[PDB]
């Protein structure tokens, strides 16, 4: 067995298939970051750091010796525990199709939110700079009126053009901004369609982020490094409940500072 | 070896591939001129002039002798030096993917700007007349209001129609004008889309030019002659930096005076 | 080419072969550490850190999220520059066999001394704990009289026996201690032979270390990780001299605290 200790969990095979399906579905729906960044293959469990290729000056060991430390970025392992009713698990073999997988959905939504907020806003404790912090283009303010959203977005499209950047540009919106441009309409279309006319990429719902992000998806600018992708593991169990977790280990690198514009309220 | 002296540069193979990729990418993005003019095959290093096929009267050598000089256009070699950190070059073999290629990008942007400004505004010292100067159609004034841009552009489309010209017409805009028609919107579309409806060619971002240019891309009207295309060459190096250059040799010919309209502010 | 920039050096092929032979020979003679520790295959230039498999508690990103940083050990790149006369280099093609390779020998001796002192005494700036510091067995004092050396060494052999350890034990001596037990004799043998009778391993000359070390060579206790093994690289040159360097990148790990005894004066 492995670190998931999956065979020790009192979960049947059919219940496991339903839990895997629910977690994978809810996660994909709430991920916006993997649609725009380069996603590496999983390195594996032993992978601990990503080389940046830079060098750090250290106090010379002896006379005439020049020493340099190799710089690297550590992976962070992110774990979201959740708790399942054993009655709901037992219902699945009897043929129930409405078993309560709400904790699985909440854990997948929380893991997806962490991953997206780590990619776009950073996680300083894990030495990850967000796309918002690593952007060299000027930051823009989103207006109160949703009918004035496409104007400011177009100004962001000016800045990537002034930065000398090609590629399909894509706009990612926070859930508040996505709702505002979805529910306001002008001439038989919502403002989301007006945003769709400005770019050759995609208007992407990004419920974890704040503000908005416009960026190129030409490739090679944004890199998500995975040691291991999302997995479900077993912690402990009692007569009534099974404690499990969702787990993934990653770091994020931004190679190109001028490939994005961040917007705030 | 050749005049690039490329093997003498202290640049690794992987670093060379990254520099070539960065320079080629940034150059294409900033070229507008090659999308509309006929571009010849590279003549080669020995190519020095392009025959125009005209004749120049010279003082008769002797009695009964009629002499004429063949007219030609000289090529100009354009060189943009740039300077790279050797630490950034050394980072590439160690696996860095964020090496500072800003000087390469600035050199490619500057070379592209020179080439486009030479094609459209001319370079008198190199005996190159620009498209703006060689146009026989009347010049138009671009209005201050971007909502009045498509009107004047349509008047330019009248002039090529009054000049008796067929073919897909294409509109090239300066970066100021492109930004103005991109960021102003009317009825759910930016003014750039309104320009796109007027022509069967393309709205082309041309950040080097001034004003705007409307012209036919039927072929055979505008000819860019290349002796050698863009190449990267090695000048000199020290402990910290490598001096290199971008280099291209060309001339530009406009055969058809009535195939274009220039616009100014 | 690579980071060594070897083809840029004004060094002939025969001179290169002599320099490689001299450096490799002098290095092996002065290495004691690789004879007793496990030496990994070279990871390669991109390798920057070694995973330890441990976890570091970090401030929770959000509520209900448990985060942990993966622990790792950075590699250190160690570079010893040296300077060669170009006349000595030119002598080699003419058939000289006494070309002055003293700087190569001094650079190889200095690199070997650094590597051995890093393995056995540590390099705190590179986060490397030495075998002396990581040993859990008690430290012993070497006596002034060399005839009393084998007694104390035998007490060290008691401690590894009290630590519950098997395997061929090996004794490494500093150059002072090796000279003292080599030059003092008892009953027709030097004291080095008396040390040789106590162990089934080897009396190893270790000129870089202080004191003495007794340890098991059963395997899996001491691990030297190499990104890249010893290589010769080219820095710069003038009319008279060529500046080159010896370079290696490594870290050292001690997995088993009770597998060694350190001795001091």
């Amino acid at each position: 067995m492995n670190n998931l200790y999956r065979d020790l969990a009192p979960v049947t095979e059919a219940a496991w298939a339903e839990i895997e399906l629910e977690a994978a579905r809810t996660f994909k729906r709430h991920i916006a970051g993997r649609r725009v960044v380069d996603v590496s293959d999983p390195g594996g469990p032993v992978t601990a750091a990503v080389s940046t290729g830079r060098l750090i000056d250290v106090k010379a060991p002896t006379n005439g010796v020049i020493a340099h430390l190799r710089a690297s970025k550590p992976l962070v392992r992110l774990r979201v525990p959740f708790t399942l009713s054993r009655n709901e698990i037992d219902d699945v073999e009897r043929g129930s199709k409405d078993s309560d997988w709400e904790p699985v959905k909440e854990a997948a939504k929380k893991l997806a939110f962490v991953e997206d907020r780590t990619i776009f806003e950073g996680y300083s404790a894990a030495s990850i700079e967000g796309i918002r912090s690593a952007s060299s283009n000027p930051a823009l303010t989103l207006p109160e009126d949703p009918r004035e959203i496409p104007d400011v977005i177009s100004q962001a499209l000016s800045e990537l053009r002034l930065a000398g950047v090609d590629g399909p540009y894509s706009v990612l919106l926070s859930a508040d901004v996505y709702t505002k441009v979805s529910e306001t309409s002008d001439h038989g279309y919502p403002i989301r369609e007006h945003l769709n006319r400005l770019v050759d990429g995609d208007i992407i719902w990004a419920p974890a982020i704040d503000g908005a992000f416009v960026l190129t998806t030409r490739g090679g600018d944004f890199d998500l490094q995975l040691g291991t992708d999302v997995a479900i593991g077993y912690a402990s169990h009692d007569t009534d409940t099974v404690r499990l977790y969702l787990q993934e280990t990653l770091t994020f690198l931004c190679y190109t500072a001028e490939a994005s514009v961040a917007l705030s309220h």
